[PDB]
């Protein structure tokens, strides 16, 4: 079906026309992500649509001079959000760790829904995670409350690329049965022949990046706003 | 098109019927979850497909007595995983904060991929963040390593029921244009007031949730699996 292959031909775009999005298509978007389900009905995630050409500039440096910020015809901001909560009722308990992997996880749901429907209408998109090694600043710049956290950008618009579609690990690695299973180095390194068929091997690429510090400030970044505390 | 289409017509699924999902149904809806964007290529998702029976009837009360967990004809769990690359790499750093939220987000893009698949197939599907009750005693069950945790279950099944979809909170509360803005308490009432016409209030049901403590066993559990700790 129309669906499977969508999901199935996706791959991340990271330059794009200057044609705009439409209304229609950006309020299915919206309507798409909205579709998705939620954690105790409990709608946990805000979206700050940013269009001022200013800010737009701001956060592609705030991300790590990423370009495609700036150019993209839409850009999406997903945040965590308990203020809605803590307006309705002042009582609201916000900052158990609980609620920041809720947070989180009802924030990847709502994001892929809104990047699929925008993929089946033919537009292109990439995630923006790289917001996080600037949260204060980002936060800041977006004016967001107590009990609200930045999490990730999504860029989106019309292809200017076509990209290969990259290959994961198989599904016998990531894939267990009943119990979890050890995992068979030979899998890796076959894995990494495969990486290297498409472009340092992809398994020193990203034990090396693990092997290092990933990014420090982000727990008293959450604490500050008030999230995952204990 | 049909992608978004199957999008806005999901419902949450609690009642299958005994009829099971084919082999060739389950290698896609598992080839759609693999096909999801990846925050660094780190692919820290994995999946454990749970067909013991007697390990389905433990996890179902668990779950806190949710019987679908026992009734689906697939359940798999979406766990945060470090363990391969420190498989790999002994010196992998998987303790900071950040490394957790990637975990949490990335499932949730992936999860979402597996699940738009099956209802694109006429099957149906719940998230079940309930095995986070009992976190520890989950974990231990399917025999997850150092550097790995369970975040949520999965539910798949062909339908036995056929539920209205459900409304969410308007595009306009959800979605701030350029800063957060402040929320209009009436926008909230009218939302409590779409939801009784769909059935105490939602905002009143969910605050007061919120207002209790919530899952506080969960940073000492990722605590214990070395995630989380900074
Ligand atoms: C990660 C996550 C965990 C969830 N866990 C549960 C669960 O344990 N039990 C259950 O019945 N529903 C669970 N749900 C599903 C719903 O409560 C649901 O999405 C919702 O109330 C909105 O309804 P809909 O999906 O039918 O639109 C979960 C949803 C998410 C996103
Ligand atoms: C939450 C998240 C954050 C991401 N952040 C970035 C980012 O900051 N910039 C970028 O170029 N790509 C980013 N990506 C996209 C990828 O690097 C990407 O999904 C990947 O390398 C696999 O390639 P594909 O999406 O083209 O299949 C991110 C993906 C996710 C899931």
């Amino acid at each position: 079906n129309n669906t499977i292959e969508t999901i199935l031909a996706h791959r991340s775009i990271r330059k794009f026309t200057a044609v705009p999005i439409t209304d229609e298509q950006r309020q299915t978007i919206i309507q798409a992500g909205l579709a998705a389900s939620s954690s105790s009905m409990l709608q946990v995630v805000s979206i700050v649509r940013v269009t001022d050409s200013e800010k737009r500039n701001e956060l592609a440096q705030f991300a790590g001079n990423q370009a495609y910020v700036e150019s993209a015809a839409e850009f999406l901001v997903f945040c965590i959000d308990y203020q809605r909560h803590a307006t309705i009722n002042p009582d609201v308990q916000a900052d158990f760790t609980e609620l920041t992997l809720i947070g989180a996880v009802d924030s990847g749901i709502m994001a892929q829904n809104c990047l699929l429907a925008a993929e089946s209408m033919g537009l292109g998109g990439v995630y923006i995670g790289g917001l996080r090694n600037s949260a204060a600043q980002v936060d800041e710049l977006l004016g967001l409350p107590e009990n609200s956290a930045v999490l990730f950008g999504m860029c989106l618009g019309h292809p200017d690329q076509n990209p290969e579609v990259k290959p994961r690990l198989p599904a016998h690695v990531v894939v267990h049965e009943n119990q979890y299973q050890e995992l068979n180095l030979d899998d890796i390194q076959s894995y990494d022949q495969t990486m290297q068929a498409y472009y340092s091997t992809w398994s020193q690429e990203v034990t090396g990046k693990l092997a290092g510090e990933s990014r420090p400030h982000i727990l008293p970044y959450l604490n500050s706003k008030g999230l995952a505390k204990r």
